[PDB]
């Protein structure tokens, strides 16, 4: 088959959202249609190596900030697709910001939502933004060579 | 005496956010570089008046969703300038969003927050997206016909 | 009292396009939220004012062809809103592809068909290029200041 | 090879069309740089697997036609090269729209004209948009691989 | 009577772009279709009002570059129209890149050739990306209101 | 491994930027993330075969410059990566520009500049547009499929 790369864009500040990752990131190891390592995964391409949570204090460096917010915008244009694993109850504006550049560069736009969640609201602009959004248990057999276009069956507020 | 049109971005959806969409309404009509009258206000441009709050009927009718979604974007795209007011505790995915679209239209994109959240830590890439980040206090006094590039004075997460 | 421009799409190649052409221009002299003066007119606004219709040698003529197409391009970028006066039965492929460039540079499209042909089916691509699409007895009073999203009241194929 | 994807944009509403589309469907199943396969074709998209001709009463569904439009406007996005299957005499509104939002998308824009109408004027804002135009007879051949840009060898109205 | 705003777009680092610089700015400064006062001077927009001329210790700190790059590319998006001073001799890459963003973001781009040197040739890049060129002694009459396209009268490279 | 192609931006004015060209060339061909013969080298795409060199009455032809300018520009918009040799000394306006419309289409911008030159100071919009630079010497190991965004470790003004 033919192989697409992935923007891995995922929350990794709640149970849910690690959960959600974890699940997403095992349900793309095992998608034929996904090059999963040329794929861009910002939690490992933090800039210099340099650990957020072991050395707060670059959370006020402006270059710590540039460079890692320009990563994951060059991550975003530079891979064929953008992925949005999505938990309706704990909506994340970060996410929100990369579905809109990624639009904005012509990317496909997929959210996922976990099984157990899929069907809750979510906010109209992310409704709006997505190219399509399945659930959890759909990621490792969709076929990324033929992305279409449909609607969330769920709510939206 | 040139005045500015704005595309009004907030969350509506907790007593902090609806406090401070007051203010910054208020802002907004002292500005004597904005034009609130020709301005966009999403929650006066929903699809048939109708609000999922007032009318949770339409949180599953699709032409409502698109219609909406499409007025705002066009409420972004048709105004001079972006405005999110942003509460650094309780942000807003639909805002993320827009912010990102507003980047993609070549728009100012000015976050305003309240004076008592201001220097709060806010989402990296809220922090990226943004060309300025001000306080509540100052809205009624920017000058949207000199907009700058300036770094929050405040965290990212 | 503020006044944006147009670009003045619209096919001058049947008598139709020509009766509605004429109509639109009068609406616009009409519309107070029109500053019809600063507008892009194409038929005025060809390479040297030859039209391949006066002046048939130029119907090969590269330089002819590339400096009016980029006329037109311009037209549409500096000038605040698109129009596309619009024959359902007699459907222009110069002004489709002006739509789409106009999308793609942020403009609200607004169609504007004679009363004796609104309703009728128009093609689906035009339907959703389109912000909005009115009747030509409409387009005197539109308030081009407060431009919104809608859906014409008509049929697509 | 490396082997690239396109959109089929080609009309199917009169015999010069359906003849085309066939030749053209034909060119792309014998040339070695097209995946075919992972290509998109509208009218093997058709939303939900209803068919327009057997139930027209789907032209008056909004949720139909954003659904349509969305995935016409998601198979040129997420494909390497825009194809435009062109019948001088008979010039596509629906095409012309497509063709502006794929040169807004930064594809490749391809159009191929019927060997016996090759020649034949087309419209300025087509000849523009376009970065080559060729022949049905070269379509089985071209090196997609290596897009260049050229003028048609015809006239332009 | 309706004014347009600028991006001064020039080098300050020959006698010769100094000597343009210096010509341009008074040529706008007569114009009556240019609001100069809110237009975008490079110059005085460096971040903090530090240029690496007067204070190089600002030569390799990445926060001075980042806020000044992104604060020109910020002039360029909210200002209506490009400005080019442009020596033929002494081209700027620093204004071509520029040029390239101004192209995306749908500007108007205007160069301006010293009297003395209109005619020589420029790059081909710099007479593609243009959508005109004048000489300096035009500027002060140039019409900002109706820009149109028109070709150099003068070579390339 | 897969590869990806390149848009091959390079002077080929001076005897340095000769040099740098054949060296990064010589550095394309052993690099296995790059298929070079699929991607653009301006030199080998001169419009109809024509030598500017042996036929300098070309730089007056109008044809010839729109022709060669937008033959660039496709082969900037449909490779997957913008490639500027640059040399400090020898800063071209006409690699600006290309660097403005490669960051427009969403292409990763890569600079590559002699080792002998690495460190001296470049053009703050040169800096600014790209999303890393490096030694000729790292463009042979250069992992194309995993492009990141990383400051010069160099001067700008
Ligand atoms: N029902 C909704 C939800 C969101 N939004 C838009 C406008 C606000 O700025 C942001 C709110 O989440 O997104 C909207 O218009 N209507
Ligand atoms: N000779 C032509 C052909 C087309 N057009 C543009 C302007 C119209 O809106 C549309 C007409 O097909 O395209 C043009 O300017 N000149
Ligand atoms: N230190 C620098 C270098 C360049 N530029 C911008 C503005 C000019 O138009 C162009 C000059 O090279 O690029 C800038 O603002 N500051
Ligand atoms: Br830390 C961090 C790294 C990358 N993206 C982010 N978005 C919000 N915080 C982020
Ligand atoms: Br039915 C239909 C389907 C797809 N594209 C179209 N364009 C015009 N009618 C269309
Ligand atoms: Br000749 C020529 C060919 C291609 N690009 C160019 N840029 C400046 N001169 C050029
Ligand atoms: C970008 C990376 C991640 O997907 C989100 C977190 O808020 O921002
Ligand atoms: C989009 C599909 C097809 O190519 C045309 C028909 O008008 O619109
Ligand atoms: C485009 C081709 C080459 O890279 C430069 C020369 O100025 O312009």
């Amino acid at each position: 088959m033919p192989k697409k790369t992935i923007y891995f864009g995922a929350g990794w500040f709640t149970d849910r959202q690690n959960k959600a990752y974890k699940e997403a990131m095992e349900a793309l190891k095992e998608n034929p249609t996904i090059d999963l390592e040329n794929s861009y995964v910002p939690l490992d391409n933090q800039y210099k190596g340099i650990r957020v949570d072991e050395h707060p204090e670059y959370l006020h460096d402006k270059v710590w900030a540039t460079a890692t917010y320009n990563n994951d915008l060059n991550g975003i244009k530079t891979n064929d697709i953008m992925l949005g694993v999505y938990i309706p109850d704990e909506e994340d504006v970060g996410l929100g910001m990369e579905l809109g550049y990624a639009l904005s560069q012509g990317k496909y736009v997929l959210l996922v939502i976990p099984d157990e969640d899929y069907g809750k609201p979510i906010n109209l602009m992310s409704w709006g933004v997505s190219d399509n959004v399945i659930k959890m248990s759909q990621l490792k057999d969709f076929n990324f060579n033929k992305p279409r276009f449909d609607f969330y069956e769920g709510a939206v507020y």
